[PDB]
C-alpha cells in the first residue's frame, strides 16, 4: 500500500479519494492487469469502455494534459462512495495512508466548503498511487483593505484623522493561482462604511500588474445603499487583461462625520469579497474571504473653564489651532457666553496651541497652551494608549472615551488698595 | 458725644455724616442754641437763611414729612467735607461714634457703588445725634432663578433632563422696601441660554401678590439675541398694579439639544435683574443683582459591542427603552452595519432597558438589561455623583464627562457534530 502527501493544504477540508483503477505497480513503475475500481460506478464503466484501454490512451501523456483533465472531469459524474477513502486536512500537509495500487481521483467531498470562509475547492486530481508529495491544486483569492496614514503617503491598518478631513483608503484583492482553471469568475468587494464615516461616492477599480496600474472602472458599476460599497464586474473575465498574478485595488475617499466615535473602538470599515470557489466544471459555488478591517480614530478635547474655588466660570471663549507644516492654523473657536465646557470633537494625533480668546471680566488672561495629541494605534489597529502633554499645562486622557480633559483654573485681577 | 447706629446695613457701603446743625440736646429732646456746623457751605447758609429759623419751620414735622425729605434733598447740593464724619459700613449694624450735638445728614458717598453689585444707595436721613438705632433708608431687589425639577413638579437649583424634552424654567424678582421712594424703576432681567439649550421663545411675565398670579406679559416686550433673553418693562412703574410686597415672575420653557454637555458642570443659565439704585431726586443709575444660575444635567451611555477576546464585534444593533409610566417607551434605535460602539446621548436619571434589538450572525442574543441611572444633584446644584446599576450587568461611570460605559460580551453559538 502507498501514501499520497497532499502540500499546500489548510485546516478545513474533507478531501476524498476515489479507487478509479486497479492494477500492479511492477519493479518498472508502469501500472498493469487494469480493472475499473469500486469507486467508478457501473455506468461509467459502460461509458468510458475498457479500463486497460483507457489507461493505454493515457500512458506517457503529460501530467497537465487536455486527456488527463477531460478524464478527471468526466469521471466526476460516475464516482460511487463504494471505493471512497476521505481525509481530514492538516495544515500544510495532508498524508493520505493506506492506498491499495493504481489511479485515484482526489477532490473535495462536495458541498463541504459551503458557508465556511476563506476556503476553495480542488481542481480534480487524477493520481497514481506511489509514496509521492503533490500540491493540492486548490487556491483561494486574499482581500487586505488599509487607509492611508496620517501625512506619511504609507497604508496601514488604522490611523487617527479630524472629522471633515477626506481619508484616502485602498483594497486590494490577489487571485488565486488556478484563476485560468475558472471559465466564469464571480467576483463581489462589499465594503461597509461605520456611521462614523461618510463615502465620496468616487470609488476607482485598478488593475495592477507587476508596479503599473490601470484604470478598469468602466466594468465596475460600484452602488452605495446602507452604508455598503458592492464592487462587482459580474465576472471579472470580462476584464481580459487580468493574469494570475494581477492585483484588483479599489481606492475611494471618506471623511469623518459629527457622528464620528472617540477613541474606544473607533470607527472601522469591513470588506469582504465573495469569489467563485470551484475551478471544476460549469458551477457557480462562492465563498466570502475573511473579514478585512481598517479603522480611524478621533480624540476629543474637552475644556473645563473655572475660577479658584472649582466652580464654573462663565464668559470664557476659547480657540484651538493646529498645527500643519509649522503654521498654526484655526480649527475651532467658541465665543462666549454662559457655557464653561468647550468640547472640540474631532482631533486627530498633532501639536495644538488653545488660546482664550475671550477673557471673563475680572479675571486674568489664561497663558496659551501648546499641547501635543498621542494615539498609540499598533500593527493590530488597536488605540492602546493615548497622552496628551504641555510644558505650560497639565490634562487627563481616557482612551476608550477619546476624551482629553483640561480644566482652566482662573484667577481674579488685583482689587488694589489706594493710600 | 453721640452715637448713632445705623441698622439694615451690609459691607461695601461708605456712609458719610455731615453736621448740618450745632446746637445743645437738653434733658428733653429738643435742640437749641442752633447754628450752621461745617457740614454745611456758605452758599447753602445764605440760601436756607438763619439756622435756628430754619430748625423752627422743622419743628414738629412728621419723620417721613415732604418738608424733611425736600431739606436733605436740596441740602445735597451745599454739603462740604469741612464738617464729614466717613464710615465703613458693618455687616448688620453700622456703629457712628464721636458725634457733637445737633443735626446730621447721612448718604452713601458719591459714586461709591458703582462698580459692585447687589447694593443700592439710601435716601439722604437727616438724624438728631442720640444714643439711638436708625434704619438705613437703603434696599435693593433679589433675582432668584429655578428650574422644575424632573417629574417633581417643584422648582431646584438643578435636575437632569433628556434632550428634546421641554423644561420649565422660573425667574422670581422681589422688589426693594423703598419701591415707592423710585419715582421711576429701570428694571431689566437678561437670562443667557447655554448652546446646548434651546428657548421655546414662551417667557411670559406674572405677578404675585402672595399666592395669586396675574398675565402681566403684555407690558414686558422681550427680545431673545445672542442666547440672551431680555425682559424689560422700561419702568416698572408703568405697570401700576405692581406693590412693594409684589413678587415679579418670569416663566419660559428651553429644551436640551444635540450640542448638551454631558455630565461635569452641566448646561447652566444665568440671569441678573439691572435695577434703579438710587432714591434720591433725578436719577439714572443702575447696579446689576448678582448672577443666579439654574442647570441642567444630561448623561450619555456607551455601549461597546465585543467577542470573547475583547475584540470589537460588528453588525449589532440596540435599542434604548425608558420607563416613563411603568410602560417602557423607545428612545432611541440603532441600526445594525459595521460599527461596534452605540452612544446613547442625553439620557436622564431613571429606569431602563437596553435590548440587543439586532444580533450579530453567529451570536447569541445578549438578554436583555433593565438598569438605572442616578445623577446626584446637592443643594447647590453640582452634580457629585453619577451611578448605572443593575441585576444582570456592570457599568463604568464617570461624572466629569456624564459617561456611562456598557461592555457588551457576544458568545458564539453552537456548531454542532451531526452522526
Ligand atoms: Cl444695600
Ligand atoms: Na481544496
Ligand atoms: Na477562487
Ligand atoms: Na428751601
Ligand atoms: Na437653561
Ligand atoms: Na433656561
Ligand atoms: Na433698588
Amino acid at each position: 500500500t502507498y501514501t499520497i502527501q497532499l502540500s499546500g493544504t489548510s485546516e478545513g477540508h474533507y478531501y476524498e479519494v476515489y479507487h478509479i483503477f486497479s492494477g500492479t505497480l511492477d519493479t518498472s513503475n508502469t501500472l498493469t492487469n487494469i480493472e475499473w475500481a469500486p469507486g467508478v460506478t457501473e455506468a461509467g464503466r459502460t461509458h468510458f469502455g475498457n479500463a486497460s484501454d483507457k489507461a493505454a490512451s493515457l500512458s506517457g501523456k503529460q501530467n497537465d494534459s487536455a486527456e488527463v483533465k477531460a478524464f478527471a472531469q468526466e469521471l466526476n459524474q460516475y464516482l460511487s462512495s463504494a471505493g471512497v477513502t476521505t481525509v481530514q486536512s492538516q495544515q500544510g500537509t495532508t498524508t493520505i495512508s493506506g492506498l491499495k495500487p493504481g489511479y485515484y481521483l482526489i477532490k473535495d467531498s462536495r458541498g463541504s466548503l459551503d458557508n465556511k470562509k476563506g476556503h476553495a475547492y480542488t481542481s480534480f486530481m487524477l493520481q497514481v498511487a506511489k509514496d509521492t508529495t503533490v500540491a493540492v491544486k486548490a487556491d483561494v483569492p486574499t482581500l487586505t483593505k488599509q487607509v492611508r496614514a496620517n501625512g506619511s503617503q504609507n497604508y496601514t491598518a488604522a490611523t487617527d484623522y479630524r472629522i471633515g478631513q477626506n481619508i484616502l483608503f485602498q483594497i486590494t484583492a490577489t487571485l488565486p493561482s488556478n484563476y485560468a482553471d475558472f471559465t466564469r469568475y464571480e467576483f463581489t468587494i462589499k465594503d461597509t462604511i461605520p456611521a462614523g464615516m461618510t463615502y465620496n461616492n468616487d470609488a476607482q477599480v485598478y488593475l495592477q500588474e507587476g508596479g503599473t496600474e490601470k484604470d478598469i472602472s468602466t466594468f465596475f458599476p460600484i452602488s452605495y445603499t446602507g452604508n455598503v460599497i458592492t464592487i462587482t464586474p459580474g465576472d471579472l473575465k470580462y476584464v481580459q487583461d487580468v493574469k494570475v498574478s494581477s492585483k484588483i485595488v479599489i481606492r475611494y475617499t471618506a471623511r469623518l462625520n459629527d457622528d464620528a466615535v472617540m477613541g474606544g473602538l473607533g470607527n472601522p470599515n469591513i470588506a469582504r469579497l465573495t469569489y467563485s470557489n470551484d475551478p471544476n466544471g460549469f458551477t457557480s459555488t462562492t465563498a466570502e474571504t475573511p473579514d478585512t478591517k481598517a479603522n480611524v480614530y478621533t480624540y476629543q478635547l474637552k475644556v473645563n473653564k473655572v475660577k479658584e474655588n472649582q466652580q464654573a466660570l462663565a464668559g470664557a471663549g476659547f480657540t484651538l489651532y493646529k498645527k500643519v507644516n509649522n503654521q498654526y492654523t484655526e480649527i475651532k473657536k467658541f465665543e462666549a457666553d454662559s457655557n464653561s465646557t468647550f468640547d472640540f470633537k474631532g482631533l486627530d494625533s498633532g501639536d495644538y496651541k488653545l488660546v482664550e480668546s475671550t477673557v471673563p471680566s475680572g479675571y486674568n488672561a489664561m497663558k496659551d497652551i501648546e499641547f501635543t495629541i498621542s494615539g498609540t494605534i499598533d500593527s493590530t489597529g488597536d488605540l492602546t494608549n493615548l497622552t496628551a502633554t504641555s510644558a505650560t499645562a497639565s490634562f487627563e486622557t481616557d482612551v476608550n472615551t477619546g476624551i482629553i480633559t483640561l480644566k482652566v483654573v482662573n484667577k481674579q485681577g488685583a482689587l488694589l488698595p489706594n493710600t
